[PDB]
């Protein structure tokens, strides 16, 4: 192993590939969302903007994790990237609830890589997280609830209608 | 024939005459389109500036097909121009498939005259239509597209209601 | 079928959704290339930001091909992406010839694709990869074919010396 | 005790002390450092340069210990500080080598003190270790021990030759 390693366990090198993988997947997930929200027949530029941009944000976390992997005399490993759970993603609504859906499941692997450093007194790993993640997910998650209920409401009155006001009106284009 | 015509065809040169027509046509179409929902009976803004900067655009395509005509040492033929199909544009909706239908026709005559270019091993006219025209139909065809897309998103709902919100929001005034 | 779908066929339409999955497989390559250059036991800043910004221009070739995709009224569909062909990449030169292999694989299935397109008689597809790929890989290809050749130069000579005044003098760092 | 102290252990308060001795002997041993690669028989000035600036770093973490400490109602007790542990100091190999031991040995008793902290339920302490200190001696030493993979490169190619070029190319001058 590496001559700067130090206080880097196996079992945090291997969650944090892990986790790498699913950022990666993350940022594949909204790749697609963003795209299905171009197509002609569905054609709600806001939400494909919206969803490009969080598949951004999720590359730069596994590059951030990959950065961070090799700071600690870590070796990143790659695997096979999932394609994404859908091949079409309904209403705004359906994608909005997909989103959250992913970016809670993003946040609870965060949460288990915490408590794995913390199980194996990696102070650094926590801070790195703590710093980094968790209060980026915490956030995002809060305006994606808010987004839903916005969604949700405007929807229940009229669907198409309400779905062309949130697009314009709460999403930036 | 002229001084500087280099693997030109009449072929070729009569249909670009008749595309230069067309063009001129949908442009004409186009002004028409405008107009109507200039009216005061019909008062939406942004679907008359709509329709005029497509005029425009249309005009210029046949100012830039009757430049590469004199470039290519061919003449130019004018013949009347036929009146649009319809005196009445109806709703928003009406209209812009009307234009799909339109640009479509566009889309079918350069495609034609691709491959007559191609047959005639013209790569001046196949560079060209490739450059200045076929892409540009493409973009123009996504993007009322997805208007249309919107508008029959919109007015599912409430037609009246639909058609302001689609003008106020999605078009430019 | 799509309402703006027009001479594009499904033969296309499913070659760019495979073209799709090479870019980005293409992608994940040079991310695996750059992260390892930047291990502390390897440490080639030049070398990792070099095979970045690849990985960054093969997500963008993919995200073009998937708007193309949108705009032509096809549907992008995902599937899983393979990981990297190696874990560890070996030398700079071991690398650079890996990625010259790759890149002659993206550009082979850039002129496969084209090949269907004008046997499709699809003009505008043909158009799209000669703008925006074509021209490109070509460069890139003789710029590491440039840097293959001075690599192989410096290491006949010394090694470790030779790696270390490539990424030093002919590298971005 | 102090009228501010509170939560403010005394194993902490005297652990803190010894880091702040610790800090200051790696600033003393960097010093020296620095100043052999300013011998007019070493003369490699970009070295020089480097120790030093890293004489001050440790000397800056050392105030921030001593401030930290007065601002819990702690109190600074100093004690002799050892000279460092060579007087000459080989190669510019064998003195980056030194300074990754150096450095891990640092980073060994901030996690220790974390460990401390932590034990005592003292997350003022934990927090100050995290944000100023953990997370930079991790970018430190993944920068030495890149610095030593270059370094053990160029070397086994050609030890002179090898120096001159990773001072001139690698260290600021
Ligand atoms: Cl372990
Ligand atoms: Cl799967
Ligand atoms: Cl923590
Ligand atoms: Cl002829
Ligand atoms: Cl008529
Ligand atoms: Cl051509
Ligand atoms: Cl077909
Ligand atoms: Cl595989
Ligand atoms: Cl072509
Ligand atoms: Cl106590
Ligand atoms: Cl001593
Ligand atoms: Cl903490």
């Amino acid at each position: 192993s590496s001559q700067i390693r130090q206080n880097y366990s196996t079992e945090v090198e291997a969650a944090v590939n892990r986790l790498v993988n699913l950022y990666l997947r993350a940022s594949y997930t909204y790749l697609s969302l963003g795209f299905y929200f171009d197509r002609d027949d569905v054609a709600l530029e806001g939400v494909c903007h919206f969803f490009r941009e969080l598949a951004e944000e999720k590359r730069e976390g596994a590059e951030r994790l990959l950065k961070m992997q090799n700071q600690r005399g870590g070796r990143a490993l790659f695997q096979d990237l999932q394609k994404p759970s859908q091949d079409e993603w309904g209403t705004t609504l359906d994608a909005m609830k997909a989103a959250i859906v992913l970016e809670k499941s993003l946040n609870q692997a965060l949460l288990d890589l915490h408590a794995l450093g913390s199980a194996q007194a990696d102070p650094h790993l926590c801070d790195f997280l703590e710093s980094h993640f968790l209060d980026e997910e915490v956030k995002l998650i809060k305006k994606m609830g808010d987004h839903l209920t916005n969604i949700q409401r405007l929807v229940g009155s009229q669907a198409g209608l309400g779905e062309y006001l949130f697009e314009r009106l709460t999403l930036k284009h």
